């Protein structure tokens, strides 16, 4: 159902089915498939495509030629049923594509809640963006991709599918990863390597003196130690029993399948 | 004409004398041109833009936001009269730009059958792409650049003008392709330089462990040898005497321009 | 006022207070705010999105699924009524985006005359892009880049923030620009280094021979000589009493803020 308070614009194209929540605005030359949720307040400015099924949270601004909910490029999907959730109070810009899952990645394609998705950015099958993420343009996630809250991806970048990009990372611009980047972790280059942990974004998140100084220590176990990751874990976990921001390793280690980006 | 059984949606602009097959669909939003040519089956989803002259074939699936026959980029172009052929079961997703060519480069830019052109593809003027291709997102293609038969070209890679990427070649993603690549060859990197024969695509395609032996062969004496590119021509073209896979690299020796990519 | 004689397509949406010159041309499905000005002859092909205080001169060709004006992608930006500049003859092609600037950066973005902006080329906030310019398929300029008249900037290439792309500099493609490009140099790399002086565009453009051997010259002392850049300004001045192209340099040096691209 169409809310009484949404406003469709003539021009637009909404499928009967599709529901469209309170204040929303769906703008002129959009199409919306029959099993898309739009939630209250959020605004597809023009020329938007969204179809599949798709749940779509409140207060986002999706822009003008961005195609959200698509069939993906994975060459196995087959027309299955998949679907696409995104959260609050994202930033959607110009030309992203945001694609729904495959049955054989657990058929979820997933964003949460105050991310920016600068222009082109690709969110492809089976991915799953966290909150107050930022991909800049051009960044393309290959299938499968974890970008965890907080991570930010510069311009140009891309990664390789079922790669983790950790939380609160920083990846450079003109960048390709291979491989997993563990939390709290500054990544740059062609293979993305590591280059210490991205202190300022922490002390800008609220990030203590002392959570700071024991994830720098967590990421010199890991890199410059000079032992194997298998040794390092228990003690990653030790420190972890003092500074609970260091449990983030911990989780991570547990999902990592690629290995760690390594210099 | 448009075929009694073409759906053309209340929204698009076919202009008279644009010829839509039977069963094709043409969505919402798009715009065809007097000179176009749609195969039976072909479906243009939404906002696609077709023009010039230009002939698409059967079962194609054409994506939002593409481009497909317009004016190309090339300066010396002026307006004249060139042309566009795509051919069956393409896969050509959003923002795909696939331009006319130039008199100066031929006049026509050609796509072959069954690739898939993923988002934000872009085909050039006078480009020539084979069958069986995958360009990833963002790959692109100067002018005059052949992509031939099965040849993969990875995600943000870029080609220079007029280069070749031989059949069943894989370029890795975040490249930048200056010179010829050979067929069989895995290339990668800026500027892009070779890593060996793509052995995994060749088994899964049918050639025999006689023809990929062969292959290798002759990837060896081009760079392993130490010989020079005009004292190994001859032993290739001995080689392939016997196995006929060979034959490959004496057909794109005649066509290289650019020189081939070297470590 | 719209002019008698220019054309609006019935499917485009022209809000009142736009401002449409004679013999401009708006295409369908274009989305045309109440505070845009297009000049005489210019071009909006289909699909093209234009709004905020955006100001665009005659004879400009702008291609589908382009966004000239739009709000831009810097978080300090609030919606504050901000300003997009377009001179004459631009060919702005399909998805380009051009952002409107920021209060903190100026307010405005401005783009010259005669420039080639190619494929998913990215005007960002506040940049100032000079005349005779291309950017080709995808490069991609951060908030406050300045690209001086006639540089060009290759395929897939981006720039850091605040960055100055100087006077006929040939920036390769594939490149990261991190730093300030002097006019006349030619830049490659990631990040980007410099090549030497860009001897066949100044050759093509009218140099003498003199001036181009007194840039080669002023080069040297930049980048050869061994010397501060602080010893090399007063003799690239002095350089500049007999051959005022050499100015050039000087005026470059005193906008720089991000130091020289080097070795
Ligand atoms: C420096 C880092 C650069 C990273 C650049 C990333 C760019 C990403 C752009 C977005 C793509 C995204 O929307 C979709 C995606 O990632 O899909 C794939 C899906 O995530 C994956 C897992 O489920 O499976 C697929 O990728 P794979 O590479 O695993 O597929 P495949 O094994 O079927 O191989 C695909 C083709 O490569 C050929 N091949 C494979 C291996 C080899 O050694 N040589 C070779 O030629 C093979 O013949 C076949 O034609 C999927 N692909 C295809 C084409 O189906
Ligand atoms: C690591 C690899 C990275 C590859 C990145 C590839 C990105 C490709 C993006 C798609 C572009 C495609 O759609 C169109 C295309 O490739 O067109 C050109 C056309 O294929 C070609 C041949 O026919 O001719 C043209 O390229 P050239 O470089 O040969 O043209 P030109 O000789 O006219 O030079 C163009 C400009 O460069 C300037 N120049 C040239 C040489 C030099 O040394 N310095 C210099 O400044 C010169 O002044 C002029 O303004 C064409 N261009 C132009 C702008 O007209
Ligand atoms: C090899 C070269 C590659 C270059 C690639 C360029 C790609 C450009 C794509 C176009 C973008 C353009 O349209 C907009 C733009 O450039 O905006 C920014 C604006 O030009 C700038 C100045 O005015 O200010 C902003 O950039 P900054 O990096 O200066 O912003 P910030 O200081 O707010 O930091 C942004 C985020 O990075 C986090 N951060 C910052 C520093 C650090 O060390 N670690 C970290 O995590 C921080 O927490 C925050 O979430 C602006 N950004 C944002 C996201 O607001
Ligand atoms: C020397 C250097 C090396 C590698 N990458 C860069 C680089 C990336 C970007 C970039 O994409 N953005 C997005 C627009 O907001 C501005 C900026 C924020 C950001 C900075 C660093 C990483 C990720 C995002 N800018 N410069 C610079
Ligand atoms: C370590 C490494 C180095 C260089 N490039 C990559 C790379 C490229 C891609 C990529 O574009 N795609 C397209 C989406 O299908 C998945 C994948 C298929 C492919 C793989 C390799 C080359 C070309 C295509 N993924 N990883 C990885
Ligand atoms: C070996 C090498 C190294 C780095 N970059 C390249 C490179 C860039 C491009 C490119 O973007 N274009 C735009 C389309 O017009 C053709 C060409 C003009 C141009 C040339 C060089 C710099 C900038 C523009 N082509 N090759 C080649």
């Amino acid at each position: 159902m169409i809310d009484k308070s949404a406003f469709v614009h003539p021009t637009a194209i909404v499928e009967e089915g599709a529901s469209i929540g309170a204040n929303a605005h769906i703008g002129p030359f959009c199409i919306v498939g029959p099993h898309v949720e739009i939630g209250e307040g959020t605004v597809l400015k023009s020329h938007v495509v969204v179809n599949g099924h798709t749940k779509i949270g409140r207060d986002n601004e999706i822009y003008q030629f961005a195609s959200i909910g698509e069939v993906n490029q994975d060459l196995k999907y087959a027309g299955e049923p998949t679907r696409v959730e995104i959260g609050d109070r994202n930033r959607i810009r110009e030309s992203v594509t945001i694609h729904r899952g495959t049955v054989q990645g657990g058929g979820l394609t997933k964003v949460g809640s105050d991310n920016l998705l600068m222009i082109n950015a690709h969110i492809a099958h089976d991915c799953t963006v966290g909150n107050r993420c930022i991909l800049a343009n051009n960044a393309t996630l290959a299938g499968h991709v974890s970008v965890d809250d907080f991570a930010i991806i510069g311009g140009m970048t891309a990664v390789h599918q079922f790669c983790i990009i950790g939380a609160h990372v920083m990846v450079g611009g003109c960048s390709g990863v291979a491989q997993d980047v563990p939390p709290y972790v500054i990544a740059q280059g062609n293979h993305a390597t590591p280059f210490g942990v991205n202190i300022e974004g922490l002390k800008r998140r609220g990030f203590s003196r002392e959570a700071i100084t024991a994830i720098r220590n967590a990421y010199k176990l890991i890199y410059r130690s000079g032992k194997t990751l298998d040794e390092v874990k228990p003690e990653i976990a030790e420190l972890a029993e003092t500074y609970p921001e260091v449990k983030a390793f911990t989780d991570f280690f547990a999902r990592s399948t690629r290995g760690l980006i390594r210099h």
